[PDB]
């Protein structure tokens, strides 16, 4: 017999989100190894490096490790714990109710001890039960953390080609730049120019050459994550993380069926996996309204005389049944009761909120690719008129048919332009990653 | 007698805000519900479903429950524990002091078995006190929980409101933009414009539509937000979201005292409470310095043959006065004291802290408000300027009196200042929900 | 005896920063008091206060002091435990092998009772090595919160003066647009301006007038940073923040070798101490594969009349030797034992991630603080070239020779590189902070013969 409820997984309905039957995605298959569409062998290297050398994924692992062994330890409970033990109990003084004389008293004990809980009403059966979901939720916990360092470090290289991508457009705009600021000095040099054009092209030159370094210094914290992401210390990467081109996704996402998320999850499954150890810790309180049965034994030797301990005319064996019952103290037991009922609750409602970030994040994700789409083809429209611009800004400044601020404006425009439209695609990179990450994508899924 | 310290409030200075004597503030009342001083229908309806579905809410009560049931079960420690038994002890071997001889043994007992520490010293007392104060901070959590919960929410709703205000203007700008365009292309095909002119409408042009979808993916992370804080789906959410204006509030704030502010903030009276709790805890200690006086008893049937249980030659009584002390292990009793001590220290500056954390919120709120308010008058001045500059400009450009750039970088500078100023009544908004968060605005008893 | 394993510090390999060599740094000393460079009498206030009155380094301390009262009972179970007892048993009934009557019984004790587990194979001992090494942890924590908020508090003082240089630069920036405001009024009136321009105009002042209060309002954020920094209320400020230049270093940065950060930082400590502590750990759970011998004791009086206690006729003593061992009970054991050694390996796993993060703080703030130095430059030849350009603009507008977008758009170029370049030297000021902080400056290493 087994008190107390029994756990039954909550009917979660099913993640819709209509946003994903159009042509961004695939909803045919889905992707385990979610960061291989990128085609990109130096990012793969860098996930299978860092399966192998994370730190946090080894502290999970351990973790997992910690709760199959005190899983195995409630295990034995089911059964009667059979120890050993040679005692004595020596000493002399009065024996009340017996004499009023001190006499010496002497008592010797070796055998095997054994104590069993009965466990009639399952009070051990749910521990373990506790015990087991707290071993799946720690697995749970793991393949999270799994999910988690592979979309932080598929973020984190495409941080690292945007910054490179930036100091690429930065330095690309920087010569334009210069090649201006000398156009400017030689105007004005053969007398047809002005101080004030090569005052405003310096500027602007310090300008660009400023957000070199910035955008230098943020590679390197890039490249510092990735190390760490790694297990490895910044000075000993392995893994050549010379500029590249930013991987894209050509094919529609294979992003399967989206009410599979929450299904696919570890977060989720962790959660409910602490949901039913919960439950089965109201099970565990609730046995304490019933009796406990217990039964202790002996079975070895007893004697008044150590020189016995060991023969036949020292044997000995004892049988210790017991029923014990809370009685007077059952308001206590209610107590514990109503402590492990709101401890059910706060997970219920924990496992809820779960739920709710899950189809959350996957909100934003989907909201957010789209958005990002669009706005990538307003800025690709607005590099294409800004690059024209300039260059005919630039032949007119030459010609002497347009005033420097004319060609300064277009130039700052397709700086400007042209960054922007490389952030919008790190952004669209960023945003495949946290589709995969809230799709519960990389674990074995 | 209660032995240990006798807790005490500390007495904490009432908060000073000078800022608070200027006129964008009312003193004389205080308004708890304070968001239905936007006169927002939708807020009000968001704010009172959040309060019934928030699953982080959920759990707070649960944690409240739980807490009241570790102190349900501290409580019956006043009382004698009355609990009930029925224990045999059988077996075959020597009985040392009685006989050598390997002889059967039989002992049969029955009845109730009680177990009373008599709480000279107040032990128990302090151990309920204790248990009463965690049960007071645990609803002060909740409490907590609760105001943080309605700023969030409230803030939300002002970021949604923004987004699509900033929308509303960039297609407002979009036209005046779209138009624009229109005419260098216009004056261009009529042998009066240039190219070049084209182009740069053209840039400027796909920068204010590449905004639009920005500005869209913002607004649906803000409902997404809003939908968990409400503990719905974001496909399931009830609540008409379309756009309506970022609401105001014309009449000055109804502030109250800000002197009373920390007393009405339930972080601060959870610190407190758990500063209570642990100066019980050091009178728990305290206590293990005195003797410890305390009575047991059975009541029932014992006989050394199980056929008499039950009757009246089976009765038995007992009854077992006990005084123990920690005597040559009072070193130990001292290294506990020292650490409830410690913990007790740790509590108060604990709870100082969080008063200085309030204190700093608080003045930050303020601060900033009156900041945001003559930040706001200079920022509509500047919206007024241009959006008369990119006016004027658009009809001396048409005109032929003025070239392409000066119409352009009007229109920049109009939307520029139009975003900013809307930015900056987001602002506002979210300055107001700043300080009736830090005063401790929006709990129930 | 003692059992299971014997903890040895990890074999952790030095700091390696190739950048360090260059010119910005010197590696031949190390300041622990690193603030102090900066030659600032208000900053160094700030942090003394902070260090008698932050509060969360009060909890630490607390916390210590927990963490050692802890140690202090385990110490004691090497040792008997031996306390005092009166008592009695009363009642009435039958006696099971004795008698089948109902007798009257009673009986009186009055001595000391002990308990003593001889710590034959270490559980005891390795329990209070965990426990000192839990302790050393705790230390380290303090320290590396005390790390922490020197940081934070210097920090946040070169973002007060940041936010007050900048509302200087605005202030400024102000005037020379209210100037030109004046021209285009006095053009336009003089039949030779324009209405445009002075639309222009106006909506700029405006926008600059606009970054005035958000400055501020930083500025207020950042004392009250400051004054929670130091424990005090927001009104109650000891120390006068009335604005003074951003603190500069002119020498190199006295670094240190930085192959001795990971020593110096208490972060790593703290984390090297709980492995320690966890090793120990492992002892005391193994120790539960042998015997565990005991030995109770009672020596004092008993008897069957009250009369007698104290009395030499009642003398009574008593000695209870005992060893158990698990037996069919070592599967439990032995689940108990792969458990703590899981733990060890998790603690283990985390040093090295600490380790790790340590590298990573440490490579990041030397990479930025160098890439901050260059950028300064160019802000710098930004700046000058902007003021020198929005004087010509002037002079040209004036002369009727641009319109006024020229002028315009030199003074927003002045503004935005002023502001631009203020900003870069607060970086630069909280990149020197950042290095220190990662190298593990300002607490006292060498205190209590370090360990
Ligand atoms: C008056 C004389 C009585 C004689 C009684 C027999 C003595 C018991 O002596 C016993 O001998 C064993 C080996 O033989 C040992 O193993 C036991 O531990 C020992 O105590
Ligand atoms: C208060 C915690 C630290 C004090 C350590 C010394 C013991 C203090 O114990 C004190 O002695 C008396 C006992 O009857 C009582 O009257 C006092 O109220 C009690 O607290
Ligand atoms: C009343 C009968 C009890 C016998 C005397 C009790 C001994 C109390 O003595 C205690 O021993 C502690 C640790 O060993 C010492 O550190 C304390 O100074 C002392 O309080
Ligand atoms: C683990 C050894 C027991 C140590 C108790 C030592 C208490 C002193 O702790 C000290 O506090 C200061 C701030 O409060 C820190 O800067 C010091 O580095 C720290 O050692
Ligand atoms: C809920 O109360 C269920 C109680 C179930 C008792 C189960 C006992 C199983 C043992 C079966 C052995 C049969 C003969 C073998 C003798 C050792
Ligand atoms: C759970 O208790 C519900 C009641 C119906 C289940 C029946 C199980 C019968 C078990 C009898 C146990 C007595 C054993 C005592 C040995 C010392
Ligand atoms: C100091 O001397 C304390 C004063 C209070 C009396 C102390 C004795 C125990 C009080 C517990 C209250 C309920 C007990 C009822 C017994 C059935
Ligand atoms: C391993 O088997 C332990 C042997 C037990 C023998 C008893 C030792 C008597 C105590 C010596 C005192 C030394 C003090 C050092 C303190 C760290
Ligand atoms: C310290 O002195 C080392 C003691 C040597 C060991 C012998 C003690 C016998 C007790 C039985 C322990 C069995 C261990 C089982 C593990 C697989
Ligand atoms: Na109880
Ligand atoms: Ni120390
Ligand atoms: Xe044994
Ligand atoms: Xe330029
Ligand atoms: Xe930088
Ligand atoms: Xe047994
Ligand atoms: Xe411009
Ligand atoms: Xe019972
Ligand atoms: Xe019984
Ligand atoms: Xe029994
Ligand atoms: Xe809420
Ligand atoms: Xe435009
Ligand atoms: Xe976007
Ligand atoms: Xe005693
Ligand atoms: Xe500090
Ligand atoms: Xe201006
Ligand atoms: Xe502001
Ligand atoms: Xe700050
Ligand atoms: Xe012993």
């Amino acid at each position: 017999c087994t008190v107390g409820p029994d756990y039954r997984t909550p009917d979660t309905a099913a993640a819709k989100i209509d946003a994903t039957a159009s042509k961004p995605y695939d909803r045919s298959r889905f992707e385990s190894l979610w960061w291989k569409q990128f085609d990109d062998p130096t990012l793969n290297q860098l996930v299978e490096q860092s399966l192998s050398g994370n730190r946090d994924l080894r502290v999970a692992f351990a973790r997992l490790r910690a709760a199959r062994a005190l899983r195995d330890d409630v295990a034995n409970d089911r059964f009667p714990v059979v120890t050993s033990r040679a005692s004595a109990d020596i000493g002399k003084g009065q024996q009340p109710g017996v004499t009023e004389d001190r006499v010496n008293s002497e008592r010797y004990d070796l055998g095997l001890d054994s104590a069993w809980e009965l466990d009639l009403f399952g009070r051990i059966r749910r521990q373990l039960e506790s015990s087991d979901a707290l071993s799946e939720a720690a697995e749970a916990d793991l393949q999270q953390l799994q999910v988690s360092l592979i979309a932080e470090l598929v973020d984190a290289y495409g941080q690292l080609r945007g910054a490179q991508l930036r100091e690429k457009i930065a330095l690309s705009n920087l010569e334009n730049q210069k090649e201006s600021r000398q156009l400017t000095e030689q105007l004005r040099d053969a007398g047809v120019g002005a101080e004030l054009d090569v005052l405003r092209a310096d500027a602007r030159l310090a300008a660009t050459a400023a957000s070199v370094p910035q955008l230098q210094a943020e590679a390197e914290r890039a490249r510092h994550r990735i190390a760490t992401l790694l297990g490895q210390r910044p000075e000993e990467l392995t893994v050549d993380l010379s500029p590249r081109d930013l991987p894209a996704i050509t094919k529609a996402l294979p992003i399967g069926d989206p009410g599979e998320l929450l299904r696919r999850r570890p977060d989720i499954r962790a959660a409910e996996r602490r949901l039913a150890a919960s439950t089965a810790d109201v099970g565990v309180a609730t046995a304490d309204l019933f009796p406990r049965v217990s039964l202790s034994g002996f079975l070895g030797f007893t004697a008044g005389r150590g020189s016995q301990i060991g023969s036949s005319a020292a044997r000995a064996w004892s049988v210790g049944p017991s029923i014990s019952w809370a009685a007077f103290d059952l308001g206590s037991v209610r107590a514990r009761l109503r402590g492990a009922k709101a401890d059910a609750d706060a997970a219920l409602a924990s496992y809820e909120q779960q739920v709710l970030l899950a189809l959350e994040e996957s909100a934003n994700a989907f909201s957010d690719y789209g958005k990002r789409q669009e706005r990538l083809v307003s800025l690709v429209r607005q590099s294409e008129a800004s690059r024209a611009a300039a260059q005919q800004a630039a032949i007119r400044y030459r010609e002497g048919t347009t005033d420097f601020l004319v060609l300064l404006d277009a130039e700052r425009e397709q700086l400007s332009a042209e960054d922007a439209q490389a952030q919008a695609e790190v952004e669209l990179y960023r945003g495949i990653v946290a589709i995969y990450r809230s799709l519960g994508g990389g674990w074995q899924p």
